[PDB]
């Protein structure tokens, strides 16, 4: 019969399974003597809710505009009021049917005007370096045609439609569309033209695509230079210019040059060209590397490289996909500044201007290609894009401009296919296609681990063991013995590893081990750089970042998109700290005896003569010594013993037994570089000579008995419970046994393997490690000392409906200054809930103050937190910090805090000081409790109740990175066992 | 050393093994001539948080109480703001380590002072009927003893410490004790003296304690009397009159009554006794009854009889464990008023009085010991009290002060050891000492399913097809062969069965079956009669009732308390109106031609005499014939055919076709019972004529199309969406498929059995069956006669993230007047998630009108709601209420109100009324959302948003009892699958 429904021309373009139509072919991004004027700026802009109701009312021709108001140009428009920010994970916002279309789906108009001067005549283009996720273009009213593949460039022809003087583009953006099934990485969805749009003349006799192929012989020391050059596809006649090299030669034609300065990601060298034709000259810059896979190694200029790594995506707190150049500019030399080397462009190409930065600063790129179908994976790969042949154009095209664009970039070493798309024949063909095209540069693709269309082997958070076993060679074959000796081959990479989400990473040290000891290793990419945190505000106008959820989600992922080694706003977390360390690219190992440093160079290319060796031995009181050390050059990969002056030595020999010095050694910058100022930290080591064990004071002093209070020096007692009520006028308000934290995002995720794979965070719920009871047993004073007397109270430490407990006896000694506590555990029952083992977080003691902490020092790792399986990062020495700054702004709040290796703290509060002492410990302190902190959803949800929560933990758990990957290593876990552990308490007024 | 701490004596008092302390003989509750003083009243009481800070200060002398205040008695003292009610199911409060108890026990000191006249002297005691759990007792500062067994009575000698004139009576009691591992109900916790506190004289010549022995010949119908009486545990000579019997013998001589009425639940016959001695008179209740265990059959005066029960537990929603008389009459009366002829009393004895209401009104009672210690089974049974020795003298306690406080009633048919206790000697010590101080009344214990210490196979929740294994003897063996001979020769009872939480119990009427077809199957009981919610009010001063968790429990179990047929008021649910029709004593199956009914009357004593047999025919307009018809008696267990009055069956054959009647014929009470007036209903059947399927209205008059808005008649639809948006001026907001509702607590259960024990509420959200997306696929209008179209609309449904979906198409018609809808729904792809199938909770539509209802009516099933396995209650005929009386105030919210079985609906709007018919559906009305519904927690946060939420039902799935016990039976499960049915609307102004 009839038809009466609205808008399916509009909806059956976008359910094309095709790439955009109507686009000039796919070239390069050239910086080009061309005019240019960039419509970037105010634009118009009206939103409809679904194809169905978006007006056709001739809204493309400029005039008589309802419901358009202004939106600047690039943008994401969620970000802008116009609609809501969404995060899935894995999980498409939309029903999956492809290539069919939610009828939700924000349609975006965009329309601007501009001038365009008689130098875009006769030939000029339009260019959309970004469009999420479909965009249809129309130019004074006559379409150009569409776009697809949302992170990639679509330019067209306006010849003839561009007219001198006042013209009208329109664009019109659909957020969902065929390409979502293509585009589903884990990160906010986010529709708008979110990259530049630009009004480009191309003269006659110009230059339309450049092709630079500049190799490097490491043993002549010569370059290979040929640069093609194009026009409408043809090869064009042009000059190339190359004045540092006193080269002028033809486009088209391979040169040697005697002697270039190779480029890497140490050392990025860059030689400026020109390359001209009669009507348009294109600047290049040239950095000469060859890359090769030989012995099961990736090796740049001959030599095996070790991948220091980061997955960037693009993401800005409140502009969506928009990157401000300055913020890229800066969180570049952000990375540099913690010693990283190597970027992967997760998961698609970046902003276009990235690929210079990255050129001039040196990273080792892995450019990405926009592809990820991961949402099919819950259905067995049923329908995945990857392998529909009708997908096949689709999926090349958005390799082939993947490529086009960025393939003059020394520092793109591999091409990657995409991310978590299965496999299948359509990645085959991208992998064809791209090897044919450009066999200068590896392809990488994890998705098919039988690597049948890769150069390399890559997978992700593979755990550290079998990373060993990769290392060597001896991982599992693959049934098809042809791949199998393919893949043995490989060199090796973990594009994913060591999720830094919240708390942690941990294990960090022990994956750099392998990646140091076994040359297939390439190293690693941490998963990710960058927190997807978006800012938002509550009443009292306090910001906080936003997640998954907090956004009216109807199905999302929470905070899972804030696992970054920085925030939102570029603000390091813990884990880069350590994460600079770790991959710190010199070793120094610091002499006990304090006469001099080995120091290893573990760069691949660079000497050490970039870099100043400072050392200082600090006390105390402050500095005792300082100065910097000359060191002959050492080469990469050589070692040596450098000499410290003889007066460190002889200051060692000087020092009386047990007072605490640090000898630290560093390599900081010698001169500014283009990433740092001068005296940049880039290495270092300590020798510690550690202060001795603190004496227990003698037990002088017979304890005082009360009806209800038991008074001992300085400290009172409740008579009822027998817990400190003060010490020296501090109130406390409890003590007890602590063997739980408040579960970080790690302990939320599952431990894969064995028959329970609840979340540790459940395990201990199921357990009762949270809600601790303790019942008392009895107290008993007992001759102490001329007089004296200690103070015995036992206890029994369980929790309601189990009959598992601990035994935890505490014997208080005094002479009237100091006070000594000796703290005894000893497990009761067998500690097994459902059927396992319970772990523990700690074993500790939970202090409760009944007044405000200002200020917290302490002599340990600093400044900042540590568990076992992590602070790398954190340093010996004496470190002070104001309550608020102890505490760690993870989005979601979470066990974090804690000093590990503390020897000495001091408390102010207010007019006096809380002093501990004793063997090693962690110390955390905050204003709030453990409950508060478990419960808080977001920052704003910590109150401060006016107390002190002091946590004094003789053992600790790892943090490990069970978010995604492994969890805690055998060796940093914690089950129940037996324990002591003294400490000294004293207060000074 | 020293010792220091606090309270160690009263604490290792609370952790004794052994009953109570100074306690005279456990006897007999009697009605005595003995002068006697209920010192219930107002007290004064003090609470201290433990025994380490319980005041020691003489307190019990009664002069200078300070801390002190007014306190009823009996009371549960949590109740009235001393603490809080606490609810745990199993997990116990505190840690399991017996016999020791927490620091935080909140002790109770209770004092009150009263005047003994002289009439009490010389001898004299103190009676106590309750404490929970640890009592301590002084009277005028001398100790007479402690208290343990909560439910239990202990009675004090006062002889010599009683003074004339004032006395000053003291109390600490103690909420947690030893007793506390053994007194672990699914239940609050609830300390206090919540039972009576009496003095009572005793004088010289007395009588302490009475056994009635009263056996009852079913063949010779001889009463078999014996009746024994002692003094400080000796046989004493008193005489025993029962005049209506024309007896006066002597205690302790056995003598045969020629002719006795015997007692039953049915027939309470009780006779009127008194047994005197010089100094003392007791009055005593007479029923003639032996049981009997026979061919595998339990039997009651010679006939195996049907138990009809409940489970009640004592709870009152203001006062705890205290009910009121009132309350205790009220809702006996309201068992009777439900057919219910039998009574377990959970899990410990009931208030003394309860045990002659029970023989007055009549139920069969299986009196149960206080004794449960479920919370050690999380640990295999590790500790378990009842097979630890220490703790022989305390459980053989317990069970001897349950038997003879209760001995005397004839109410009472079997004793129960108590409650999911495990397996252990002291259950076989309490067995064997139970049955040789009674063998007339075989004992009962479920814990133990071997059955070697009991005399009746106890089962709770056995599923309806194991119970039909049972039933047939035919059972898997055990593998003790002396054990299995045993426990086949014992009948079958489920102790507890058709959990009643939220909506439901579904699949009663599958057991019932069974309890007819079976002779060895006993019956069942429910669980349980009450739901154990406790009132409290929000900010205006809105009641509801909480739950655990509501009073800030650290650990609880949420409403799986409020699991009742009642609520705590005794207001009926559903389940309960359900119920009484399951268990009708009389079956009443009308003929289709109206001529007469089948009766057969399922009762095991009384004959059909009681009962008025009454028949009316109702039609639309209301009442067409009615009147009572006389009927022979019919014996018990027999049946006969009762003819109707002519003029009925006429009225039959005279209805013009289509037009509905119903006839209903009733079996009321005849004259005034002791549990309800003449006319209350016990039974009921019913015919009824059909009303024809509506005529689909012809397809007259062509849809209209504008730019936005389609117009069929009546009805105008959005072009964008294909949905209605206003039928005959109602606004229509939103319509579309369902196939979820907001889960039941019995979709909270997890299903047992197969790899998938995930509930189904998670099935469902796993599976996005609550946020279903609805893509239009096409609108066509098409031919329909003399003019008119139909219109069709296509749409497909799934929902984010899922590759399975079902195609709905809807086709529209209409005359002018009526509206018909035509839905098809079709499954698309395979409806499997997480790996397992998923299931619908029905397959219906979801009207959203954007205005309120005031009053809804309807032809189907009434007056409340009916779930494919439940609905018994509902009956054919006429209904109508307002809006706010189609829901169920479930504490917590949850899928209510379907009226399953309609053939047509009214909704008035105001103004106008929306008619829906149709060949059958469900049907509900809200005004509230679902996704409103599955997020309130309590009551109070269900707000109307002036909508109306009009559900209409093709299929429903079942509601079963999973919360605990088996889920859905196979025959109302709801897999997906196609589906097709019609509708008519119609709107009246
Ligand atoms: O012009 C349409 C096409 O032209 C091809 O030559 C080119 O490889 C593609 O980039 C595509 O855009
Ligand atoms: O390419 C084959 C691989 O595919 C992955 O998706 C899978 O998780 C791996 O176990 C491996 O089989
Ligand atoms: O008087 C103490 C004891 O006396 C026994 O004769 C009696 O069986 C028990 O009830 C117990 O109370
Ligand atoms: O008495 C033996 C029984 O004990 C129960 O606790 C158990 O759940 C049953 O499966 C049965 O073994
Ligand atoms: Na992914
Ligand atoms: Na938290
Ligand atoms: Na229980
Ligand atoms: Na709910």
């Amino acid at each position: 019969g009839r038809s009466l429904e609205l808008g399916a021309a509009d909806i059956q373009d976008l359910e094309s399974f095709e790439a955009g139509r109507g686009a000039l072919p796919a070239r390069a991004y050239l910086q080009s003597d061309a005019p240019r004027l960039s419509l970037n700026g105010e634009w118009q802009f009206r939103l409809s809710p679904g194809s169905r109701v978006a007006p056709d009312d001739g809204w493309q021709l400029g005039e008589a505009l309802n419901g358009f108001e202004s939106l600047p140009v690039p943008s994401s428009w969620p970000m802008h009021g116009h609609g809501a920010p969404a995060y899935t994970n894995v999980q498409f916002p939309f029903a999956v049917e492809p290539p069919h279309v939610p009828e939700a789906n924000p349609i975006g108009d965009h329309l601007v005007v501009f001038e365009a001067g008689p130098e875009f005549f006769p030939h000029a283009l339009l260019r959309f370096d970004g469009i999420e996720s479909a965009g249809t273009v129309w130019l004074n009213g006559v379409e150009l045609g569409t776009t697809r593949g949302s992170r990639l460039a679509h330019e067209f022809d306006v010849s003839g439609i561009l007219e001198q003087g006042e013209n009208t583009l329109a664009v019109r953006v659909a957020q969902f569309s065929a390409a979502s099934y293509v585009e589903d990485q884990d990160m906010w969805w986010l529709p708008g033209i979110f990259r530049d749009v630009t009004l480009q003349a191309r003269p006659a006799a110009g230059i339309d695509d450049v092709f630079v192929h500049a190799g490097y012989d490491h043993i002549t020391g010569e370059g290979i230079l040929k640069v093609e050059a194009s026009r409408g596809g043809q090869a064009i006649d042009a000059v190339v210019r190359v004045p540092e090299l006193a080269l002028e030669l033809a486009a088209g034609t391979e040169v040697r040059v005697p002697a270039v300065e190779p480029w890497s990601a140490e050392v990025p060298k860059l030689y400026e060209a020109a390359v001209s034709a009669a009507g348009e000259s294109v600047a290049l810059q040239i950095g000469f590397r060859s890359i090769a896979i030989e012995d099961a190694q990736f090796k740049v200029n001959g030599r095996r490289i070790l991948l220091r790594g980061v997955n960037r995506h693009e993401h800005h707190p409140r502009l969506g996909r928009v990157v401000p150049r300055d913020v890229v500019e800066a969180e570049l030399r952000l990375m540099k500044q913690h010693n990283i080397n190597a970027i992967r462009t997760s998961h698609y190409p970046p902003h276009p201007q990235f690929l210079a930065l990255a050129d001039q600063l040196g990273f080792y790129v892995v450019l990405e290609c926009d592809l990820e179908t991961h949402g099919f994976e819950s259905a067995g790969w049923a329908q995945n894009p990857s392998d529909d042949p009708q997908w096949e154009d689709a999926l090349v095209d958005r390799m082939r401009r993947t490529v086009e664009r960025d393939k003059n970039h020394a520092s793109v070493v591999m091409w990657s296919l995409g991310n978590q798309a299965g496999t299948g024949r359509n990645l085959a063909a991208m992998s064809r296609w791209t090897k044919d095209r450009d066999p200068s540069r590896p392809i990488h693709y994890e998705g098919d681990w039988s690597s049948e269309h890769v150069d390399v082997y890559s997978r992700m958070y593979a755990s550290q063991a079998e990373t060993a076993l990769i290392g060597q060679g001896i991982e599992p074959a693959l049934n098809d013995a042809a791949l199998d000796a393919r893949r043995r081959a490989m060199p090796f990479v973990l594009c994913e590893y060591v999720h830094a989400m919240g708390n942690g990473p941990g294990g960090m040290s022990e994956y750099q081990a392998l990646f140091e000891k076994y040359p297939r290793l390439m190293g690693g990419f941490v998963w990710e750089w960058l927190e997807h945190g978006i800012t938002v505000s509550t009443a009292d106008g306090v910001d906080h970042y936003g997640y998954g959820g907090d956004f009216g989600e109807e199905v999302h992922d929470g905070n899972f998109v804030t696992d970054g080694l920085v925030d939102a706003d570029r603000r390091p977390r813990p884990g880069l700290l350590d994460f600079k360390k770790v991959i710190e690219p010199l070793r120094i190992d610091v002499a006990r005896d304090w006469t001099g440093f080995t120091l290893r160079n573990g760069q691949d290319f660079a000497d050490t003569s970039a870099f100043s060796f400072r050392y200082e031995v600090e006390a105390d009181g402050g500095a005792l010594d300082g100065g910097t050390v000359d060191v002959a050059p050492v080469a990469p990969q050589s070692e040596t013993v450098v000499e410290l002056p003889g007066s460190v030595a002889a200051l060692a020999a000087g020092l009386s037994d047990g007072r605490p010095a640090v000898l630290t050694v560093r390599a900081v910058l010698g001169a500014d570089s283009a990433w740092a100022d001068a005296g940049h930290e880039v290495a270092w080591g300590q020798s510690v000579r550690e202060p001795g064990a603190p004496v227990p004071p003698a037990p002088v002093e017979p304890v005082q008995v009360q009806d209800s209070e038991l008074t001992l020096g300085p400290v009172v007692f409740s008579r009822a419970t027998g817990m400190p009520t003060s010490i020296g006028g501090v109130p406390v308000e409890k003590l007890g046994l602590t063997l739980w934290w408040a579960p970080t995002d790690n302990d939320l995720g599952r431990e894969w393997g064995g028959a329970d794979e609840r979340p540790l965070a459940t395990q201990w719920k199921d357990a009762g490690l949270n809600r601790l009871h303790t019942r008392l047993l009895g107290i008993s004073a007992n001759p102490g000392q001329d007089g004296g007397e200690t103070l015995t109270v036992r206890t029994r430490v369980s929790a309601a409906d189990k009959q598992y407990g601990v035994l935890v006896d505490y014997t208080w000694s005094t002479d009237g200054e100091t006070v000594g506590l000796r703290t005894q555990v000893r497990r009761d029952g067998t500690w097994v809930n459902r059927g396992f083992e319970v772990e523990w977080a700690r074993i500790g003691l939970e202090f409760v103050l009944g007044e405000e902490t200002e200020l917290v020092s302490w002599f340990g790792q600093g400044p900042h937190q540590s568990y076992p399986d992590t602070g790398q990062g954190a340093r010996a020495g004496w470190f002070s910090l104001p309550l608020a700054k102890m505490d760690v702004e993870y989005v979601r709040p979470q066990e974090c805090g804690a000093r590990s290796g503390s020897r000495s703290a001091a408390l102010q509060l207010g007019g006096r000081t809380l002093e501990i002492c004793g063997d090693p410990f962690a110390l955390t302190v905050r204003p709030y409790s453990q409950d508060v902190l478990d419960a808080a959803a977001h920052r704003p949800d910590l109150k401060a109740d006016g107390r002190t929560y002091l946590y004094v933990d003789h053992a600790l758990r790892g943090v490990g990175t069970a978010a995604c990957g492994p969890g805690v290593l055998e060796q940093y876990r914690l089950k129940p066992r037996d324990a002591d552990f003294i400490l000294t308490l004293k207060v000074r007024s």
